[PDB]
């Protein structure tokens, strides 16, 4: 296999490191992961392949790989897991670069900030405007909301019921404690027409969602951003408006490039009847972020797909 | 290897048809070829692999493939060789495009874009603003422009100082015939500063060229191209002045995602002393159009690089 430098895989060592992690701070470097991926695939030429979630280590063309791993001070052997970031370059298997980070009380999106910083530099790669202005408008800004939201995020990544009864619930605590996090709102609205989905003949509770999400769809803090066509894409599809599901789909794939919007995608293909397209956008979706959360979005997402008929080249793959 | 279905391979088959081609119309379709790669990569989120001077059949993680062959009526054998194309999804095997083009007297023009048109489609790729402006102001609106022009390009290509010489004439033909053809100056005035870098001493040359350059990198209908970009790096390259050559390129490669781009930032890299990011930029021109004339300029192309040395993992791989 031939290199490609422009690959980059994204990967998680010792889930079980010593001592204390745990979801603690663990879905805290998932998140961070997750969000370092889509940036990459988003706004640059970068092709990113986030394994975080993903079992199997396979031969890949990916010409540099990004680690996380937790770390204990060692001389112990096992305490306060510090979390080691080392970005290398897979064609010398030289180190383009090499963080150690101890979490804390407020240096959590200090860690973020100076990953996204330091990734940069080491691949050559500035961050454009819009990146800049969607990472203001997408994230919170203080540590422990940042704490709350992507222990949110992991849930929403399970992609169960029960994870997402969680996912909004933890939104909604968050939403009540800090009403000018417009995001979470927008998260919250998303999972819950999820959600609803499950309850198709519920209309008293298809009229409340259709409230919140006309009172989110609108906001002008929102314009520009992915999650608006989420919502409009998967609340369209609930009701069977497979054009306008298409057109939000497309506009939030272009704003982006996430395993979860190809999954969304590769749904309104099927309700349109496209299998060979669908098969297409839920590969694309597993490549970007391989793995359990991944499948099982592909497999009961909205609706059930059934992968043997629908995707039999990932049945065998698997 | 996991399937990549935004990752494209482009390849060329019976390069000796049977009639009648031959250099006729095999840069044509290498034209073609090259143009389409290199869109995909700009303008959209596809990976495209240009392997149409590739010799080696390997492992990809390639989900889809864009076929060029070169095909006679058959019914005799050999005889007129029509272009046949198809894109094939690796995943199933099916056919999501199947073309075939007879060339003619003024349908050049009309091929490629009744190409490109069913590839948007094929793909589900509309294509933006920026790529519409671009491709009007790179390519000739005749036909015969386009063939002589194409022809220019596989010269190019082979990079040797007579190819580049034969370049340079075809594109003065060119020029003197249809001055409008502003785009061709830009390309002589590119072929002509890297043949004067192997004559570093003719500064009566040097001078020559500084105002052909001047007259060209200044004019409004190349606004915002790659090639002035292109055109302002390598004549800074070979002036020395290495940081204006870094920004030069690095704004080419932002509006051209080119091999050719990325060999000149791989040589601005090695001028500046800095080798692993050479190899870097190298190994990614390699990844975007393999074979002997990428690995030609990247040993020859502006001045010589030991690939031994400064590419090992290359040398390594063949």
């Amino acid at each position: 296999i031939l290199l490609n430098p422009r690959d980059i895989d994204i990967n998680m060592v010792n889930k079980s490191c010593n001592s204390w992690s745990s979801p603690y701070q663990l879905s805290y470097a998932i998140g961070v992961g997750d969000l370092v991926a889509t940036s990459l695939n988003t706004f640059s030429t970068f092709m990113v392949h986030d394994k975080i979630n993903y079992n199997i280590d396979e031969p890949s063309s990916s010409g540099k790989t990004l680690s996380i791993a937790f770390v204990n001070q060692r001389q112990y052997r096992a305490q306060q897991c510090f979390m080691s970031i080392k970005l290398v370059d897979n064609a010398d298997g030289s180190t383009m670069l090499d963080k150690r980070y101890v979490i804390t009380n407020g240096n959590q999106l200090a860690i973020q900030n100076d990953l996204l910083e330091s990734l940069s530099k080491a691949l050559n790669q500035p961050w454009p405007q819009r990146m800049q202005e969607t990472l203001q408008k997408i994230l919170p800004h203080r540590g422990a909301l940042l704490t709350n939201f992507y222990q949110a995020h992991d849930y929403l990544l399970h992609g169960d019921d029960k994870s997402l009864n969680r996912a909004s619930e933890l939104l909604g605590e968050i939403v009540q404690s800090s009403p000018e996090f417009t995001y979470a709102r927008a998260e919250k609205a998303l999972v819950d027409i999820v959600r609803h989905s499950q309850h198709p003949l519920d209309e008293k509770q298809l009229a409340a969602l259709n409230t919140e999400i006309d009172n989110i769809v609108t906001l002008p803090e929102l314009n520009n951003l992915s999650i608006i066509y989420q919502i409009k894409a998967v609340s369209a599809l609930v009701k069977g408006k497979t054009d306008e599901s298409y057109q939000a789909i497309n506009t939030g794939i272009d704003l982006e490039m996430s395993w979860l919007n190809y999954v969304l995608l590769g749904k309104v293909y099927e309700m349109k009847g496209m299998n060979r397209e669908a098969a297409d956008a839920y590969l694309t979706a597993f490549n970007l972020r391989p793995g359990a959360n991944t499948l099982y979005w592909i497999e009961n997402g909205i609706f059930q797909t059934s992968v043997p008929y629908v995707v039999p080249y990932l049945d065998k793959f698997l």
